């Protein structure tokens, strides 16, 4: 059809326009130069004149358009202005289009065209030949990309003067099209071959035929009167030098620039014929996937306060809602629990019992009075355990609002971390003021008509599972350890398929050992043996953190770290009991309190705030830029496509 | 001995000279004036001059001073100056100096004094006659004043020409000396007497005889060309008229002015011989007793700063052990324990039961969700408890420190009120603050891993003593109940040895009836009778304030008042559990922690502050004008008594 390929032409211009044309699966000959060549005269003789650049140079993806006309002319597509109508300004422009979008190579497209009655009408996009090497690798990837395209067809150039069984253009293409669905194949210099290098076979055919077939030309070197080359002299020489040969005298109908312009012709309309319909669907598949972009632009304009307070609404209040959220859901859901349910080990921990206690009795003996002396002292203990729990708190909770700060803009984020981020350090301080005061109340009062007794009365939840490399076996690897609140026991691999052993949390107890690795064991009271014949379980791990995180979320499974267990002995006997009344009731209020009053001031200081008083502090007080080039893409590749298919017309 | 008269008249002089001289025990005539009389002339005659107050006027007590001499003339205490040669203006002097210290009496001592040639030796005191009556109330308790003594001899003055058996002299007499110890008796006006009326037995000395006995006299009327009396024409005429009658001549030796004057003289050496030592004695003993607030003084002179340094160091630093003192010792001490103990009652009063709870199960239908509904409604509830206790801990402490700012200066102890008591009123509001805090805690956590279980888990000392009126027993008085921590017993009277009965506080509960009287009852929740045959015990108290510290007493005691006790029935079922298991800790909690915080705050802050920045604020910014007077008093009164014994001499 005489609209088939002068259709193509629109599409190339149009987007080659936005210069995205590698991409648009378009119907259209892909020009493949490998090793010496040249291919470029088999592009200068199709209309008789020399513009290519000359030499090697093969400079960037360069579509060429030959439209038959009446006049010998052409012009390019960024000028849209004059009509070169010398020949040697083209080669010129041409050169100097490719330094300027780059030794340099670009995909960018620079779609020519040429009006004359000597070039048949044909379209040939022409891309850098082979060379013989960064720079080739740098090629190579940009050519997949052409003819890698489901409906490119590569004219794949091989010179017949050096081996075929090697060649850069037909080589390249057996990668891309294993067959013939769109190489077609083309021989030149049939001179260079040495008196017996003739191989007609390959025109023939054979070795290996193409769908598309070969066909064999020859450029003239011939020099006209003025540097460009003569039309008749070289070819006429064609269909001389072919039907003046034995191998050729037969194929001369089917050799020469004369058919090869014929072939590529009614093969490139025979391809966008059955081909055009797959692109208008392709096409307007691609479309759709913007216009689904282009709705979450909601308005398509710039710019409207309007969206910016939409934005406010939902930006910064689904914020909101992304945190009570976040908060209850490891997450920080539980990151967050744990710490207050774990909090307790920190007590026990800065605690002490044995001669260290006994110590302080002595001290106080030289018994309402001691009792004074030893909780007074006791309580002074906790402050800290009690501020490293608030610093704890922080930690989860100040990255919390990261995890999902993320889900853009670099104005917002950045000013809503700002706002957040310090307003718990304000708070920090506030709270951690009101925990001193909770325990300077203790050394004020203990009152005794509590619940204790009088002086001189006597006288399947699954806690945390984790590898931990057991020790000292001599025959020692780690293992899967899952410790529940009810039984512990340790697998071989995540997938906990393959149960090592199960040991009985009751009658467990943990211990340090030595003390440059963190190692600590486990050691049954009642039997000799923990598990096994071993005397004791070793457990080490990297750092000192995954041991306090393991012996603390140990307590809580019933496995306690393991306290050693004149008249002095009758007096201390009372105290005893005195310390321990106390300071178990003083325990179960703050590992209690101390979570309730960070709710109120951390949490819900920060809740409160950031609900309501953050978008008033925003109020008070983008691009994105890599994403606004998407946009001016999208933008653009919607404007660009709808001429497309707008173009394409309805399934012709 | 001639010195004997003449000693005691220094005294007088000296004492005299600062007025306060009833209280001395000094030894001297005490001339007691009866009705008509007149007294005044039976000393005029003495000398010879009538110098006292003519007419009735009896004006102070007048101390008189007849010191023998050569030369007629007088001179008073007062003046120090001119020696009055005319006895006239004595009586216009004496009248004067009457006026200035006074119709009106006052027992400040004139202390006069007289040289005469005429005049006998002795020194007379003179006091106002009865007269015939709130002036002669008054009057009675002075005279009563002087007689009263120990040492001091009444020279009873009796008119004759009335009835002796009624004489305002003897009469007054019998009363402080029912003997003749001191009291002599004078009898004047026979004259008077109807001719008949003479009774010779009375100076016979029966019906009474005095141990001093008695002596008659008769002053005439005769006026000399001047209006002064004339000493001959009234000495001879006695000496006549007495041995001129029947039955007086023979007591003529012992009738008259003469003898009298002799006999007094005698009579009053004959009382200092013998009393001088013990008024040496009881002299010296009211010495030392004012020697023994001289050593208080210290340095005995106004006025020293280092006192003030010391009162400083010791009237502001013993108040400050004055205090953890009277804190600890109903007193302070318990009336403050008390508070924190009985508090627990406040918060099950402002809470509720039945329909009420069960209400707001219904709201929170129309389980978690319900579970902080209700809590977060009920420790709400428990603001008002709490806010009610620090107000009771202000009263017995704000109160406290009155209970020890009187152990005197109107300066320094307002001072000290106004100092701690507004202190106090300053932290309240700390305090209170600090408490709104603590429960705002508990609505924003109220944490379930706590000691608690999970949803869906099922499905001799003696506390008080007082009165209280029993209620309707009809055949209603009170009785003091002595309820304690063991056994309620009430007994008749405050005694409690008369035992009415003992209750066992084991199952028994207390309501309120009705709700003008303020009545609660007792009923055992097995027995159907709680004492007796009565159905419940009905106690009655007078003002609610007694029933809410009834009550109180009460619940520590074991006796609790008493609450009673579509699938709607299976939901509520695990909600009672719920609410029950939360709100009993929740509770152990303030009833502990509510204590403990004031004990930093309001004590703490008050036992710190008053310690140290009291004396600093002191520092920063007396009479007992009625003390002040004393100080002159007892300062005159040492610079005086000294001279008393200085001059007594040395057991004479």
């Amino acid at each position: 059809m005489e609209d088939l390929i002068p259709l193509v032409n629109r599409l190339q211009d149009a987007f080659s326009a936005i210069g995205q044309n590698a991409d648009l699966d378009l119907p259209q000959i892909a020009v493949v130069g490998g090793q010496s060549a040249g291919k470029s005269s088999v592009l200068e003789n199709f209309v008789g004149r020399d513009f290519l650049p000359r030499g090697s140079g093969t400079r960037r993806p360069l579509v060429l358009q030959l439209v038959n006309a009446t006049t010998e002319y052409a012009e390019f597509l960024h000028c849209k202005g004059k009509k070169f109508t010398d020949f040697e300004e083209v080669r010129l422009e041409i050169e100097a289009e490719t330094d300027r979008v780059t030794k340099g190579i670009s995909p960018v497209p620079i779609n020519l065209r040429v009006y004359s009655p000597h070039v048949l009408n044909l379209t040939l996009v022409d891309l850098p030949g082979m060379t013989k090497p960064d720079i080739e690798f740098q090629i190579r990837d940009m050519l997949m990309q052409f003819v890698t395209k489901e409906n490119c067809l590569i004219l794949a150039v091989s010179p017949a003067n050096s081996d075929l069984a090697n060649s850069d253009a037909l080589k390249v293409a057996k990668e891309v099209d294993p067959q013939g669905q769109r190489t077609i194949g083309v021989i030149t210099k049939l001179d260079l071959m040495d008196e017996g290098t003739d191989a007609r076979d390959v025109l023939e055919n054979k070795l290996l035929p193409l769908r598309r077939g070969y066909i064999g030309v020859v450029n003239r070197s011939q020099k006209d009167i003025d540097g460009k080359k003569d039309i008749t002299a070289a070819l006429a020489a064609e269909r001389k030098f072919f039907l003046s040969h034995p191998s050729y005298r037969h194929l001369a109908d089917r050799m020469g620039t004369p058919y090869l312009q014929k072939v590529l012709n009614q093969q490139l309309t025979n391809h966008i014929r059955d081909t055009l319909p797959g692109l208008r669907n392709k096409l307007q598949s691609q479309l759709l996937s913007i216009e689904k972009e282009v709705e979450e632009y909601k308005n398509f304009r710039p710019d409207d306060p309007a969206r910016k307070t939409k934005a406010l609404l939902q930006m910064v209040q689904q914020f909101a809602v992304d945190f009570e959220k976040r908060i209850e859901g490891s997450g920080g859901a539980r990151i967050n629990r744990i710490f207050h349910e774990r909090f307790p080990f920190e007590l026990v921990k800065m605690e002490f019992d044995e001669k260290e206690l006994r110590r302080e009795i002595s001290y106080a003996i030289k018994p309402d009075m001691a009792f004074e002396t030893i909780v007074k002292k006791q309580v002074k203990k906790i402050r800290e355990p009690c501020l490293k729990c608030v610093d704890m708190v922080i930690s989860e909770l100040i990255s919390t609002v990261r995890q999902c700060t993320k889900k853009q803009y670099p104005r917002l984020r950045e000013e809503m971390e700002r706002i957040v981020t310090t307003h718990i350090r304000e708070r920090e301080g506030r709270t951690k003021e009101q925990v001193m005061l909770l325990i300077d109340i203790e050394l004020a009062y203990m009152n005794t008509n509590h619940e204790d007794f009088i002086g001189f009365a006597n006288a399947i939840l699954v806690i945390r599972k984790g590898w931990l490399t057991i020790n000292n076996i001599g025959i020692s690897k780690e293992y899967w350890f899952v410790l529940t609140a009810e039984n512990l026991s340790w697998y071989k691999d995540d997938e906990e398929k393959e149960k090592e052993y199960m040991l009985s949390v009751d009658n467990l107890k943990l211990r340090d050992v030595e003390k440059s690795k963190h190692i600590f064991a486990l050691f049954n009271t009642e039997q000799r043996n923990v598990y096994k014949d071993y005397r004791q379980l070793e457990l080490a791990c990297e750092t000192q953190e995954e041991v306090d995180s393991w012996k603390a979320s140990f307590l809580r499974a019933g496995v306690y770290p393991e306290r050693v267990g004149p008249q002095l002995e009758r007096q201390v006997e009372t105290i005893r009991n005195l310390v321990d009344s106390y300071m178990a009731i003083v325990n179960k209020t703050v590992r209690d309190l101390m979570p309730k009053t960070i709710m109120h001031l951390m949490i819900n200081n920060t809740k409160e705030f950031i609900f309501s008083e953050l978008l008033a502090n925003l109020y008070s007080c983008e691009e994105s830029a890599e994403q606004a080039q998407r946009r001016d893409e999208m933008l653009r590749m919607y404007h660009a496509l709808k001429e497309a298919l707008s173009i394409i017309g309805d399934i012709n």
